[PDB]
């Protein structure tokens, strides 16, 4: 066999974590660029805490609070072209996966001033970048512990790239208490999918399996209560989302993530819910290769992950034309994730996965 | 509550791993110092593989193959003084815990020529150091993924310190197939203790708990067969020892490790066996603060860790005087590990832990 474990991010978790461990960012420089969403970070106390930390460490900064959900190439360039004229020592991503991923792309482009966003997809061109600090507020994408960035290209397709691991990750569960029940559900299922896909992936490793198993157990026991607003459960979900991120940082994701993309970009379905909807059906095909592991996942979730997700009210009614379905099937058949997904996926199997997922509601 | 996860070592695992991924050390420099034991690494093909790797990568080197079991301050200075006139870019530890720990100490001292071994216990003085590469051959201390180094001081006492994390760890399971049944047993129990102590420690964290649980399950299922010589079992033990190293790299150890030291330094009992002998009894006390987790550990090991260890033939007959016992009880009452160990340990309880462990056989 042959495997590798690499997750160099220094992770700090706890209430008031920026106050208690945040000063370490002073090792990164004297001026920082903060990238965050339009309003969430202003309402959960995170931006205020960050401003306090920057003031305390006497680090000057600028705030780009215009990151959109599922950020596009243009969104990133709208910030890069402007901040390339400044001189930042490091970048801080604050919020959900969108601003956290946005921060990684900007960190490279502010250093590599001659590169375009498309160039980021060429690993050979990514050799220099500003350090990145991530402060997540959802539970979650686990972006604070992965080297990935996902952007929507000019054609409207979600495309991911591998950049750098954040130097520091600061997780304060209090920031997640403001999530709506619906966002808690979607982000929680995204975390669930990361742990499940990482465990079932052909790139699975012993360390990532260990982390994935614990994450799955935590999510199974806490997601329902978290959605309802139970604080202790939300704290556990935040822990699980981080563990799951560590997992995919080793394994990457599977066809489940790839197939959910069009549901998000074309049907407005939140990322986590989109992935979660197709995941159980992708698993049915994976069974042809790893039935034991698939059985393990179903057992952890009470006997059936599909039923577990259905009980959460995850499935949505989605309008899909034959024309749209065929387009999604064609794109899925070319997903890079296919190589790391157990099972044999023909266009018909992918077509069936969508029909099954869409057929629930 | 508040926790941190940090384990930056880039870990590579697999048969012929040095041949397949070792070239990456080219990024560390052009000259290196190899520290290892007298014969071991020369008989399992590891030193041969390392020599070949260094030749292929065109990296000059010198070999210090005089690291003794449980190295002392003088041992380290012997190598340091012998090579302080030279100029190395990085250090490579090859072998078990002794040479790997030796490597970390030397890596600092060769950089900071004005420091003594005693200075290494002062975190403030350890500012710079040469990069370290670890290649373990036992399953194991997990030293390849921890920042710890343990040496025997002039007084003959085991004293550990925290230095740096190795940049790269290369694990080839084939190297462990040459271990004697006794060494497999002792190093295997050491790994078991790391996982168990890390899980039970007051410094336990979610990520380390995840890794510890998996490590414990692997060891329970494979240690007996590994001792018998089963290669699949030994390969699994090697994975577990690594996972366990990642665990203590976050948690540190408990009173069990502390109480076993005098058995090693004064009675020649191998580290793993010494810790393992007292572990079940230290756990009995822990049950006062964390009965849930202790029950979990016993459940994983077939219902009783004590019985599991006894069945391995772990316990040894040891000649101990009252004077010696009282000295150990006294020192045990002043171990830093006490603070991170659940339960209340009175001199009477510690004396009883030793009596119980020594009374088994
Ligand atoms: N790096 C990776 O490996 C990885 C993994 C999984 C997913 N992703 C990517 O991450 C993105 C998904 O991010 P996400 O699900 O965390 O959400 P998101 O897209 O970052 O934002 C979701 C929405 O929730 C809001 N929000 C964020 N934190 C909140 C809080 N604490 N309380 C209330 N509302 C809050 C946001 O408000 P504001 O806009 O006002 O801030 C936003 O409107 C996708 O683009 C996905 O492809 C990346
Ligand atoms: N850094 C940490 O966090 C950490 C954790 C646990 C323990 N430790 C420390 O590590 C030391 C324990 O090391 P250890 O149990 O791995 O053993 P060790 O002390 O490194 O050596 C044990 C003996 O086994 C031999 N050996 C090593 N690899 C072998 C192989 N593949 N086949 C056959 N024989 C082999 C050695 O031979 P040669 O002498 O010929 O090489 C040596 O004589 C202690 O000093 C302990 O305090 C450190
Ligand atoms: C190349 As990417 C910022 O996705
Ligand atoms: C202070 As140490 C090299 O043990
Ligand atoms: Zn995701
Ligand atoms: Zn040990």
């Amino acid at each position: 066999s042959l495997w590798e474990f690499y997750m160099p991010t220094d992770v700090f978790f706890g209430e008031k974590i920026l106050e208690k461990r945040g000063n370490i960012i002073d090792l990164l420089g004297k001026r920082a660029l903060v990238v965050t969403g339009k309003s969430s970070s202003k309402k959960n106390g995170s931006l205020d805490d960050l401003k306090k930390l920057l003031d305390e460490t006497e680090i000057s900064y600028e705030i780009f609070d215009e990151v959109e959900e599922n950020p596009s190439f243009d969104n990133v360039m709208k910030a890069v072209e402007r901040y390339r004229n400044d001189s930042f020592d490091f970048v801080v991503g604050l919020g959900g996966g969108s601003p956290m991923d946005f921060a990684k792309a900007v960190a490279v482009l502010l250093k590599e001033k001659d590169l375009s966003v498309e160039d980021l997809y060429d690993r050979e061109k990514v050799k220099h970048w500003l350090p990145v600090v991530e402060i997540p507020t959802t539970a979650g994408t686990g972006s604070e512990v992965t080297p990935y960035s996902i952007l929507t290209d000019p054609e409207g397709n979600k495309r991911g790239c591998t950049l750098m691991f954040p130097v520091y990750a600061f997780l304060d569960p209090r920031y997640t208490y403001s999530m709506s029940d619906e966002l808690t559900l979607s982000t929680g299922v995204d975390a669930l999918s990361h742990a499940v896909e990482g465990y079932l992936s052909r790139k699975s490793t012993p360390p990532s399996d260990a982390l994935a198993i614990e994450a799955m157990k935590i999510i199974h026991r806490n997601l329902p209560k978290a959605i309802e607003g139970n604080r202790e459960a939300r704290k556990k979900m935040f822990v699980a989302s981080c563990l799951a991120g560590m997992v995919i940082a080793q394994t990457g994701t599977t066809l489940a993530h790839a197939l959910g993309y069009p549901l998000t970009t074309e049907k407005g379905i939140k990322h986590g819910k989109a992935t979660g909807m197709v995941l159980p059906f992708v698993m049915e095909v994976m069974k042809e290769e790893i039935p034991e592991k698939v059985d393990t996942v179903n057992h952890i979730f009470g006997g059936s992950l599909l039923k577990f997700l259905k009980e959460l009210g995850l499935y949505e009614k989605v309008a899909v034309s034959s024309e749209e379905l065929e387009k999604w099937v064609e794109k899925g058949s070319r997903a890079k994730h296919l190589k790391n997904t157990p099972g044999t996926f023909t266009p018909e199997k992918i077509r069936n996965i969508y029909r099954e997922a869409l057929g629930v509601e």
